[PDB]
């Protein structure tokens, strides 16, 4: 694709990275005020904004892996860190919450 | 800009980010060891650090917005991970303080 | 070197960052059921992995700034979103495993 299709999708990305990351945050509040409803609430949210744009990650790196030059998005670049690091706090949040939990 | 501003301006921001990082992970020291209120003023310091290597970042996202075709920088994607990490940790830092706070 | 090469580099850093990730992510699950043998035991093992992808990290960065072009590669791009994550995970673990040893 060229580079005003990859900032675009960046620019998706940077949007539904961004909103799951604050559904995350909003969830650590939550459980920190001992309301655990909402916090498993929220992540249970936020796991659906990830899933849309993760499923894009696996097809795009797929490509690449198969031949494709795929150019370079100062935006791209972006909406990965943005994706990747809320993926991270995806990935321990559990045990956040565990902790303020007990 | 060419590849050598960009690469400069990816120096700045590992410097920057570095320095943050290392004073939250200090603040984690402090907070471990019961010393919360070295730990909170450490976390605020953090935060100056975070704001100067942050800056430039919604400029370039507009730049190539707007157009303009960014130079790619292995240096300025390594500081973007740096700070993008950096800012996750900052984001989460509170927790981690309040659980070792109770 | 040129952009196949610098996806199987990329290829190697996922493989290395991805393995270190399971093993401190297992090193959660171990320590929030009270197994702090084996959290230990897996840190440990992940930080031998991390130090062979940080390791070639260091060496690319450094070519770069000694004037070297580096192509862009979204693999690359991508398996140092895996290491940098993953890194900050490492970084912080220790006190995650401290505050379920609490
Ligand atoms: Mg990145």
């Amino acid at each position: 694709m060229n580079r005003e299709e990859m900032t675009l999708l960046g620019f998706e990305i940077v949007a539904y990275a961004g909103d799951a990351r604050s559904k995350l945050l909003e969830a650590l509040k939550a459980a920190e005020n001992g309301d655990f409803a909402k916090a498993d609430s929220l992540v249970v949210e936020a796991g659906s904004c990830i899933a849309e744009a993760h499923s894009s990650q696996t097809g795009m790196l797929a490509r690449e892996a198969s031949g494709e030059e795929l150019p370079y998005s100062v935006t791209m670049m972006h909406g990965q860190d943005h994706l990747m690091t809320t993926i991270l706090l995806k990935d321990v949040i559990h045990h956040l919450i565990e902790l303020y939990k007990r």
